[PDB]
């Protein structure tokens, strides 16, 4: 069992695709193992660069294929290098840009924290255990930069497992177990653009929508309700266009549905207050109580949705 | 007739393109057959990896081309492997990402269920019957995940057919029949984002549009109708932008046309109630009957469109 | 002059790009000719698959380059095959996906019928006449499917011409004439989504815009005109976003300009009726005549634009 | 100095990218020179097609690299051909699709005329003067077609220059001068969609905005001003979405800013007319003079912007 | 230590991607070093062009791999050339189009100035010090052209550093130090389209929004406030659609939030002025003071945001 020692350098993580759950990683792979004691010119390490590798493998060199289990498609391998020492050591270095995939949950959209995962595994060998994994990730930013979309929390976390494929069953003296190197980087979204542009103005719009009860006659109250509802649909479109596509309702979309509910409740209460014989036009005490209780009730249901969302 | 035994692993299905009817599948192919009893170093299976295959086919190895009948373009084959046993067995393993196509019917758009289909077939041989197909699909999600866009119902369904090409007619002692492996995965859309954001608010808007009859004078009734119609066109745009493109009207678009019809009917009834000499300004009993019958009539036609849509 | 016999299979036509006038075709080419009587193992047809062709051409085989004259870029040739019979016959089969181009006229946009054209021609030979063309197109749909964007009318129409290049003039004993295979498929757009969503609601909006004359005082008439014009600009945007880009006005855009004209005429007539001393506020017979004649005049100009559009 | 004789065929020019200043050209290159008197089978021209060229250059053939100076990236060279005559002549023919770039000025956007430019130059030789350039461009359209986005004025204009690179200075007996072939095609945009959809409706909207002065009381005048301004912002968005992106204001955007200015001036004049003690509610002669002078003043500033734009 | 002398030519910089922080550069690389005194035909420089290089490296030529540290993916290397002099000199010339990345701060969006950076470094050698860097950048434009999106300030600034990789530690007699060539070009955005289209109209809209206090009765004041807020949300959408995506609030977005705050404050003050018993309908001196102080207060907070933004 040849022991392969891996080291992954991460240069940048970007381009998260919310609907396809795929991000993009760019960096380096350095896999080092020990072979036979070859002889090299000058008794110095020999360097084989990009296209001259493929004429070294044809001669009989052993370069395994380390594939990314979770990549989508095929990584855009740029320059690759292969340095052969005299005592046997071989160091295969390559630069990759891949569009990886994971299982990400965007339900708390503006405040969510994700976990970017790379999984590495030899393509075709099972007695080639990957011996020791290291990540240098110090090139993301200075530290959780305030102009960055994703603040990365702490260093990357590595792991080496023995994945068992129970469908192969070739001879099965433990002949279907592949070593696997999993790395996870914890990231947190930057909730600043989505808090000062999409949540504050919507809070202002809803709180102003409660002012319709402050008017005087029934006709103008019910008239300006329709304008308010038009405002809300315009805002709902504004938000929908900018925000990423998703198959489920985020935190922001629930605020918009709450706005729709608030305006519909305003129309219902306006109509009811107009058509009760006790308070048709006389002694309209219902409207004052409504001004007292409508904001409190909406804030109660807002706290309910917050507590059911954070859970 | 060499018997090829196939096994397809599905890793992820994503990126459904509604207008082009093409989805994307990523996974593995494992095709295994039996050849001549070759001799290998150490009497162990020999592994040939990516670019060293093409110098084994030139020497005289027999590796058939298994093509996907329904793919669009050419699959983005990543790592490919070829393992040659001593007793004869050959196992060709490859990783593919392809943009497949089918005949999908999105007419019940938010509640539709589709059938993702892969079709596999040897490119150039007719006496190479594909012997036995298997699918392992256990890597989609845990099970019909609530954060997934498509819930996959049950295991995949396989089939092996003998497609006849009646245009070749080379010699025709059954010399134009190709074996074919068809696999179908039943999927169901996740109708949660499209039910709490595009259908509930539109129901609220229409039900509020019926409130225009509750006003007092003709001028203000007909005035606020125009604002309502502006609201509906704004909503129709909001819906159109988010939803996928299609050549026919889904369930949601029929709700919007029903909204247009409802508001136009409201304007017609307002005008008629203003210009009948029996009920010009006197004894306006038509408006009350309208408040009684307009929502019921619209709900009747809504049930009609629902029953004609589910059929 | 070697006679090449062609057969083109069409699997799917999709992705029409209105602004660039390019569509996409996916299918097969089968070109068959007769060469020298070679000797093959077993006296059976020999099959040469994808990458092993290029080491047969280097040995001295004659495989001409059949190019598509009107393709854009280079077709995404997938699997290609080459079957060599003993008596001489050679059959070159290839699978192509190309983004072809034509000269399409989208002026009657929702009701237009186009003609998809493929043009094939040997790249470098003039005494290689293409002998006989066939198209099997039976894989588009069942027949003009109701869930399809383009209904294809009838079978494909083929043609073989002798294109003359008058700029070469190499020796000119008819040494600058290339055979050419042209195929045309007649297609008709599916005018169902564009008729129940973009034309019916606009008809309703315009017909409701004529109701402004039914109000009572001048101030409110001219006030609700502005709201109507806002409605129309919102609709014009809705239509513009969904519809394809074009350098000229389709049928739908003319309806929107007619709507703009109708509302501007309404404002002009409202102002004029307010400021005529005969009918300032007294004996307003002009408004009634306007209600009689405005819809008829607009319908007349609509019939005029229809007759000038269908021509 | 080998004299290379060039001939460029243009098949189609499309896909102008206003923000990146890159268009796309598709066509053919035919470069012909004279070499040594080789010997060919049958004493006839020998044709070398696509992938068999690269095994003729390795043997010692001289095929220079003719690069496009101004291309972006690398042209998508499709089929390439190379015909070797016995007396020496060599004719290299290739089909290219490239995304070229120029310095285009879109300031008069809907009425602008551009100049598509291709620049050709040997990649590495300076004593390889390009002898004679020809363009056949007769395949654009029939002539300046009315369904075309760009009407091409007249034939293409060619030029052969001696570009001097003053930074090389290798030996400098005129050892840093490269021949260059420049071709320019004059094109004119089709100002029909942008004149009947984006300019006429905006003229109507502005001319209707001047009607606000025709109302009666101050409150309703200033009220309907706000609706007008909303109309204009909606239109400004409609225009912005369809039109191409640019770093400077076109002709259309200046009309929208003029609309904003007109409505703001209307509000200022309404307020001033309400708050002058001479004409508070009495003897309102200022409003009539305003109706006389506001359209004339706006038309004056419009003529000013037109004269400063055409310059 | 072979001294490599570099010279980079920049042809165009375009396509800045604000959200991914990647721009695109197109140009040439010229790296020149001195090797052994080879023998060439005719004792003249020998030119090796595109695909014939790879058969010179296989023979034993030494061509290092100069990689761009900060590129994203792999540059689209077009034509490459290699000129071998007799006395030893070798000149490797290549044409590249790459999508580079940097750390750009778009916080002052319309008035920001950026610094485009290229970083070059040998892929695999540490004793190959890069000796002397030069940039010719004279092909951007004439000078800071008024039709250009980015005005480039002054010439490019170069630098040669010794980057130390402290993780290699192979033998460490200074065996982990790579030379690096960094080049920086200072660019300034063109703030003309974003100043006459997105800032001037918004200033006009806000300044007109202050006119609501000039109306007479409470009902109409609070009514036209809602229309104003709808105007602002429409404008906020217009701006959001055109402007680039970002994870933080630019200068323009702060103006929109200020507009939201101004209109909400207007509603609050209208309501308060309606419901104070001292100035319910009598002696409404609060409204006049509000007209005096509201614009001044908003301008004060605007100056505050400007001073906190420029810092």
């Amino acid at each position: 069992p040849v022991d392969v020692s891996v080291s992954i350098f991460i240069n940048k993580i970007y381009g998260v695709n919310t609907l396809e759950q795929t991000y993009k990683v760019d960096g380096y792979i350095v896999a080092q193992w020990t072979g036979k004691p070859r002889k090299t010119p000058g008794d110095k390490p020999l360097i084989v660069e990009n296209t001259q590798i493929e004429r070294w493998i044809n001669n009989g060199l052993w370069v395994p294929a380390l594939e990314f289990i979770n990549v989508v498609g095929s990584p855009d391998t740029g320059n690759k290098r292969l340095m052969l020492f005299p005592d046997g050591r071989v160091i295969y270095n390559a630069r990759f840009l891949g569009s990886f995939s994971n299982d990400m949950d965007f339900r708390l959209f503006p405040f969510d924290r994700q976990q970017f995962v790379l999984e590495l595994e030899p393509f075709s060998y099972n007695n080639q255990q990957l011996r020791f994994s290291d990540i240098q990730v110090y090139t993301e930013n200075i530290d959780n930069e305030e102009i960055d979309e994703w603040w990365i929390r702490g260093k990357a976390s590595t792991h080496i497992s023995d994945i068992r494929y129970d469908h192969l069953s070739s001879v099965q003296p433990n002949q279907n177990e592949f070593s696997r190197i999993t790395v996870r980087i914890d990231a947190v979204r930057n909730p600043s653009y989505y808090l000062w542009s999409f949540i504050l103005p919507l809070g202002l719009i809803i709180a102003a929508s409660w002012s319709v009860f402050w008017l005087e006659s029934f006709s103008e109250r019910l008239q300006t309700s329709f304008t308010l509802m038009l405002t809300v649909v315009a805002y709902a479109f504004y938000t929908s266009n900018i925000l990423p596509r998703l198959p489920y309702t985020t935190v922001i979309d629930q605020m918009i549905i709450a706005g729709y509910g608030s305006i519909f409740a305003a129309i219902l209460l306006i109509i009811f207050a107009h058509h009760r014989q006790a308070n048709g036009v006389e002694d309209d005490l219902l409207i004052q109580r409504c001004r007292l209780a409508f904001p409190l009730g909406f804030l109660a249901i807002g706290c309910v949705l917050v507590i059911r969302g954070i859970t």
